[PDB]
């Protein structure tokens, strides 16, 4: 059986609706976010070893909370895409269950193998992060370049895979009026994005920074205000897609 490595799971009400989300945290990453609220999902020799028949046994005892009024499973870390044959036999029971599916990726793929289009076959919905269109900047923020998850996103498109976009507003580094042009353009004609979603930037996680004995390079940043997140969505909306936060 194909073995997955798991940060931690969790059971959790969804956002808005009824029904819960089960999420697993996969463990492991290679970005590098300045801002990252999981610094110890980076390891990706780290974490504990299940199976998807380990996991189906967790997810089956919440099964009466996820229905199609709301509730699922999710793929989350770390960035799960990274054990995408496990993601996919996980996915594949659960459709077997008749379970919603979602994957949360930073869309950091780098090998275009069978996999992927089998991954996203029994994926119901990609909440993808887009952290910065412009790539000098993401090579700043994030330690690599922005060219794999760009593809990435216009590979779904192509595939008309259902995708939420999710942008974490940091001031200073991705609050500005041009990043944010870039980003609508970027999107617009993706007629699958079925909502942009602005999150604010958080310092949640910063002491898991200090446990690895790494500084956290974002301390004196503040979240944005409302007239910036305001901002932000303003200009994403002239671009026509749905935009939240
Ligand atoms: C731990 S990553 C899990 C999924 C995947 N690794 C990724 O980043 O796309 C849940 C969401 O919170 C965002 N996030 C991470 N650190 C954050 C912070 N300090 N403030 C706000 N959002 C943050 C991530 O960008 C992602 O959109
Ligand atoms: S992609 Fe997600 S898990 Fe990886 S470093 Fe960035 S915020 Fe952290
Ligand atoms: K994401």
């Amino acid at each position: 059986e194909v073995i997955g490595r798991i940060h931690s799971f969790e059971s959790c009400g969804t956002v808005d609706g009824p029904g819960i989300r089960f999420i697993t945290f996969f463990q492991g990453c290679l970005m590098r976010c300045l801002y990252c609220h999981n610094r110890d999902t980076w390891d990706t020799h780290g974490g504990k070893e299940v199976t998807v028949k380990d996991l189906m046994k967790e997810v089956v005892t919440y099964r009466h909370f996820m229905n199609a009024s709301g509730g699922g499973v999710t793929a989350s870390g770390g960035e799960a895409i990274l054990q995408a044959e496990f993601v996919r036999d996980w996915f594949r029971e659960c459709k077997k269950e008749g379970i919603h599916t979602c994957l949360d990726t930073n869309g950091f793929v780098r090998h275009y193998d069978p996999v992927i289009d089998e991954l996203l076959e029994v994926t119901d919905l990609v909440m993808l992060d887009l952290k910065q269109m412009n790539d000098e900047i993401h090579k700043n923020l994030v330690g690599v370049s922005n060219h794999r998850t760009l593809r990435f996103a216009q590979y779904l498109a192509e595939k008309n895979v259902k995708v939420w976009i999710r942008y974490v507003v940091v001031p200073g580094w991705s609050d500005d009026d041009d990043s944010a042009h870039r980003l609508g353009e970027f999107t617009r004609d993706m007629g699958n994005v079925e909502k942009i979603e602005l999150l604010p930037y958080h310092e949640l996680g910063k002491h898991k920074w200090v446990a690895m004995g790494e500084e956290y390079k974002l301390d004196g940043v503040e979240p944005p205000r409302a007239e910036t997140m305001r901002r932000v969505k303003g200009i994403l909306e002239q671009y026509g897609h749905k935009v939240m936060f």
